[PDB]
RNA sequence: UGUACUAUA
């Protein structure tokens, strides 16, 4: 290596360095100098042409790829790109060719490159299989977050396909990388694009609705505020009916207490939509109701009592139609003070107690 | 008393 530095510029081997660990780190901080720079790439760039997607996949080729896009000319990097569109599935899903294509986009100089990384991704050269494979790989989500990040939602297309496209909806969201890709998405999508998907969430909600991750997702769209004419309606027009159930498990019941936070802060935020506050103000009634009924269950449950405390939770409620409120909010706590001792050795026992005497205080 | 955050020298 000593003897190739004194070697001019005009006769080195660029493609057996870059395969080369220590001639790759050679080559990489050579870049990292105003001097011997712009002589440097113009004859590494001239030398890989043909190589581009050899060296995004080489284990120690892909740093320089990497290294060299922060020196790159937009008039060379559209060269590249053109190179290895097509096969950006083969590279995303490489352990070392994620890598590089994740600083491809984060370099991104203009609309073509963008356009033609985007046109490798659609069903002219990557299948909507191979899109939810990336979706849910551990080095594939990395490079469909970085579409999300860095590119117009206007080019989601090939992203939004492979989730509306049957049941996948369930492959993605029910899985580890795949849930947080979706919320990333969901971040910065158009209100259209929210809506699309939603409505697929919707289809097969009580699939969603206690998974490990899933559930998260639900929980997700609750916090988005443009939904609320669509959303609220739907998950109680289908989930009503076990909500007892729904209150006693893991992960759903998660996504009841932040059911149940939302009408409230809806209801007292008004003291939004009329009709959005008024179906949110039956849908609590009918949301005390079920749990009035299911006290004796509630209560004693490992997880129910904690989507309890929280439709107890004077906090929540204190700005508090409001005359039946009180009455079915009163029978609940007045006949759950009478449990109390009915659960005296456990850890919420005392818990509760500091809650209806929040009531009391507060009435 | 109760849930997730990742992969190349």
């Amino acid at each position: 290596m000593v003897e190739i530095s004194a070697l001019p510029l005009r006769d080195l081997d660029y493609i057996k360095l870059a395969t080369d660990q220590f001639g790759c780190r050679f080559l990489q901080k050579k870049l990292e100098t105003p001097s011997e720079s712009n002589m440097v790439r113009d004859l590494m760039y001239e030398q890989i042409k043909p190589f581009f997607l050899d060296l995004i996949l080489d284990p120690f080729g892909n740093y320089l790829v990497q290294k060299l896009c922060d020196y790159l000319t937009a008039e060379q990097k559209t060269l590249l790109i053109q190179t290895i569109y097509p096969n950006v599935f083969q590279i995303s899903i490489n352990q070392y060719g994620t890598r590089s294509l994740q600083k491809i986009i984060d370099t991104v100089d203009n609309e073509v490159q963008i356009d033609l990384i985007i046109k490798g991704f659609s069903q002219e050269f990557t299948s909507i299989e191979q899109v939810v494979t990336l979706i849910n790989d551990l080095n594939g989500n990395h490079v469909i977050q970085k579409c999300i990040f860095k590119f117009s939602p206007s080019k989601f297309g090939f992203i939004i396909d492979a989730i509306v496209e049957q049941n996948n909806i369930i492959t993605i969201s029910t899985h580890k990388h795949g849930c947080c890709v979706l919320q990333k998405l969901l971040s910065v999508c158009t209100l259209q694009q929210i809506f699309k998907i939603s409505v697929k969430i919707v289809q097969f909600l009580p699939g969603l609705i206690n998974d490990q991750f899933g559930n998260y997702i639900i929980q997700f769209l609750l916090d988005i505020k443009e939904l609320d004419f669509y959303l609220l309606a739907e998950l109680f027009n289908r989930l009503s009916n076990e909500l007892c159930q729904l209150s006693c498990l893991k992960f759903s019941s998660n996504v009841v207490e932040k059911f149940i936070k939302k009408l409230f802060r809806i209801i007292t935020g008004f003291i939004a939509s009329d009709d959005v506050i008024n179906a949110s103000m039956n849908i609590l009634l009918t949301t005390i109701d079920i749990f009035t009924v299911n006290l004796n269950v509630l209560i004693r449950d490992n997880f129910g009592n904690y989507a309890l405390q929280t439709l107890l939770d004077v906090k929540n409620y204190s700005p508090l139609f409001c005359n039946d409120f009180s009455l079915k909010i009163g029978n609940l706590i007045v006949l759950t003070k009478e449990l109390l001792p009915s659960i005296k050795t456990t850890s919420y026992a005392k818990k509760i107690k500091l809650k209806v005497k929040a009531y009391a205080e507060a009435t």
